[PDB]
């Protein structure tokens, strides 16, 4: 959807307190979107045997 | 004469008004020749018997 905003990398010290933050440590969250299964296929089949409507 | 204006299929959807027309029903139209029965012929003799007229 935005690959910008799907996956942020923060420090630690952007996600912890002031000077609480530990020097080396990212906080890296992927928003992504997995393959799915494909569980139905509801198929509607419409004849159609006029030709003048 | 014509045989492609002498000989005319249509379907009953371009017979019959709107999905009124009922699938797989034709209409074939057949304007043919057929021999004649021969009853007279008038033959008219005309003897010439001149020369230079």
């Amino acid at each position: 959807d935005n690959i910008n905003e799907d996956i942020q990398l923060l420090t630690d010290f952007e996600v912890q307190p002031k000077c609480v933050g530990q020097p080396g440590i990212f906080h890296l969250n992927m928003r992504y979107r997995p393959p799915v299964r494909g569980a139905r296929i509801n198929v509607n089949m419409a004849p159609a045997l006029f030709d003048n409507c």
